[PDB]
């Protein structure tokens, strides 16, 4: 009944070079501070101190967080071999009642809560139009579908929460998926998207400047100015 | 009698995620330069300016090529429906005396030529042992067979040329194929390999670091260093 | 106190060629039925028999409507010289308590009513992202702003109603505009968008398949399938 | 110095439904014979064998002509996106000393000649009065002007021949036009009509039953009887 946080931070983050040439993405800094720190401090300040960080590319640079925040680091040796599906596979049983977080995000405000009662997707609305995973939901905010597409709307923004019963249904797809031998290129998120029919997930529309994703030096350049 | 180039680049490139989530594999860059640019600039330098690029997945990202190199982009709306047999089908009439290229390859050296006089496959030798399409030829370099298999040897490496008489035989197979009703999974190469007996094709043994394919983030990791 | 309709239909419809070289867009047919007929029959069925159609390009092809529906056609001789600002100027006095309709739109449902009491824009939400005129409004549905831009949102969809007091303020802008000497490229809609601050306009969100615009032969192709 | 022909046959011919539902316009048949066959055979019998057919809508139904008459087919992928300006753009290099033909015309007689020495328009006289493009020429038959209008006179009838120098002047407009960004709606003929001042084109008055156009099920119904 205690809420923990899983942070996916193993990737190479090649789209951000030269910035990530000798620095993992998660530890890239804005307003003179590492990206992963903002989320760790927001998670702790909200009483979520059970924090597991999946590492890989340049993992030695994370070691100091154990001492500083008391985070549990976990090594994915296949961080360049597979996609983050495997990273989550590694801690596939800690999913229940835990937050899953894409480390490459800048959080403007702390939207975390240990009172969460159901599987949630913390969705921001992209007025523009880029290729993302889009959430298809009604007035009950229950997620009807997830669709990859290029357009505008509410997307999977890199922060979610999975309750025990749903997590259980998910882990069962992870096993089959893994044993299938076909998951290399799969995002852990494919488990939900391709099985959304069997799961009950809800959206939590965020607003204003909240979760800014940095997938390229240009974004880093934008968020830079937004912070002006 | 003018040599033209057809570049296949409409695929999802899923085996390259996350690198290819918001960037076509064809446009992924090595040494701050899109893959497709090395090939186009190589083609041009050798006098081949009649370039037709088939696009689909994230097509909008190719638009700047038109203005920059004077290329022609063609949209395959079934790019996620069918294998690249359909991509070639769309331009099946521009085959004769044209090069056909797999855009997801890195070329170390410009092995192109507008003087080519016969159907050629620029094959590389794979000393290791992976599963590919192996070229079976004698001392005349005339292709005797093409066999899918896991081993070492000379392989279809993503670059070839087709003369008018050969293209004609091919395009006739493409038609029956199309009208057959079944061609979803066929690579356009299934046209040759499955009728190699009726065609006259020659091999052009490449050597050293010539054509480097990136079908996975590891290869992309490798190639990086090779260029160290 | 009687509701009348004003249908703009004088345009060249060049973006629909060849479909429109010998037929006005307003008369192009979907399901063996001219576009303008769907609107007129909907307007009539809800008691709006006071219909005024401005025509120009290929005007002679509208003449049968007079006999068939009892509509009044008004000839805009500058239909190729000026944008529809002038088309409405012609009938700027019949504005009060009347619908203003862009003829080049298909209507899936009859959203016309003779009980309207305030100025309304019947809007559709565009999930994709094209360049249009966007409606900026609150929870009162009172229009706060109208912006030209390319994105998603609620857009002016070619159907609106204007009440006496609002029509009065608008007609006063038309006059000044006309006598200003510059109005060649102005949509009649410019009168509202550029004085939205002095006017009280409300939105009436439309849902589902309601108002489909055919501004190109592709759309005409789409709408085709939609009705599959 | 060899004369070739370019037949434009990519459009959708919607105005001809139901006749063109599962048949391209060029392959709608009169006297159990496809329209494009009459023009191909007249063109051959006069020694013009260098025939390039531009296809699109239902293109597969043309493949047989390659074997049968040895015509070269060409695929315009934007056949429903743009007007035939683009279709001609694809082969803008084969214009010089070549006939340009609108495949939706029934030829009563073979007015083709490989001896042509100057840009020509094989004009017919319409005693009636429809909206078409009219040739304004003097007694020297040199075209002074082309004007869209609704009346009687000599029109652009769907057959013409262009010489090297004129075609050279026309191709330079085609280029600026394309790079302009706006041609989406231009007929290839717009190049001639909106530049007629810079070109030397002549008229070749046809007489009696020569070229009958089928743009609608009404025309087809007429021609039917004329042949009675
Ligand atoms: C498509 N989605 C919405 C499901 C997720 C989008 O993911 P993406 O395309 O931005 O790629 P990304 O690598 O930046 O994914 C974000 C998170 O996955 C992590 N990651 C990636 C690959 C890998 N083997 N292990 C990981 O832990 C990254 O470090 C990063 O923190
Ligand atoms: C099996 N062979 C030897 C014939 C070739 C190997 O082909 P492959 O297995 O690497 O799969 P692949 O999808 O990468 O094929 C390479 C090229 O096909 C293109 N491609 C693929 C599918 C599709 N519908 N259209 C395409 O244009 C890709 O963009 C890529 O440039
Ligand atoms: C820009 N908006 C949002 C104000 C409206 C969009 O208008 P549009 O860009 O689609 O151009 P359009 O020509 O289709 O305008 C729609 C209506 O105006 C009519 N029209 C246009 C010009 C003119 N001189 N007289 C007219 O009556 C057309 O016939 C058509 O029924
Ligand atoms: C206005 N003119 C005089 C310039 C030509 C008249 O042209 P039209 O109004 O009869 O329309 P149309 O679609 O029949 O044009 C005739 C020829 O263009 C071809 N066509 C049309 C659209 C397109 N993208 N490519 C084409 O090649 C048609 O197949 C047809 O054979
Ligand atoms: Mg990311
Ligand atoms: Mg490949
Ligand atoms: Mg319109
Ligand atoms: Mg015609």
């Amino acid at each position: 009944i205690r809420v923990k946080a899983i942070i996916l931070a193993a990737g190479l983050g090649t789209r951000l070079r030269p910035l990530t040439e000798n620095t993992p993405k998660a530890l890239v800094q804005v307003n003179q501070k590492p990206l992963i720190e903002y989320q760790i401090e927001f998670l702790k300040e909200k009483g979520i101190n059970d924090i597991i960080i999946i590492v890989g590319y340049l993992k030695e640079q994370f070691d100091y967080l154990k001492e500083k925040y008391g985070v549990r680091l976990v090594f994915n040796d296949k961080y360049a071999d597979y996609n983050n599906f495997y990273s989550l596979y590694l801690v596939k049983e800690e999913l229940a009642n835990s937050y899953v977080i894409d480390a490459d995000n800048y959080l403007f405000k702390n939207m975390f809560r240990n009172d969460l009662t159901r599987s949630t997707y913390f969705s921001v609305y992209r007025e523009d139009c880029t290729n993302e995973w889009f959430l298809v939901y009604g007035d009950d905010y229950k997620v009807q579908d997830i669709i990859v597409d290029s357009k505008a709307g509410r997307i999977l923004s890199g922060v979610s929460f999975w309750d025990a019963p749903t997590a259980e249904k998910i882990v069962s797809f992870i096993d089959k998926a893994y044993v299938s031998g076909e998951f290399v290129d799969l995002y852990w998120d494919n488990m939900v998207k391709d099985n959304i029919k069997e799961l009950d997930v809800y959206v939590e529309e965020l607003e204003g400047n909240s979760i800014y994703e940095i997938d390229s030096v240009q974004d880093y350049r934008k968020l830079e100015e937004i912070l002006k």
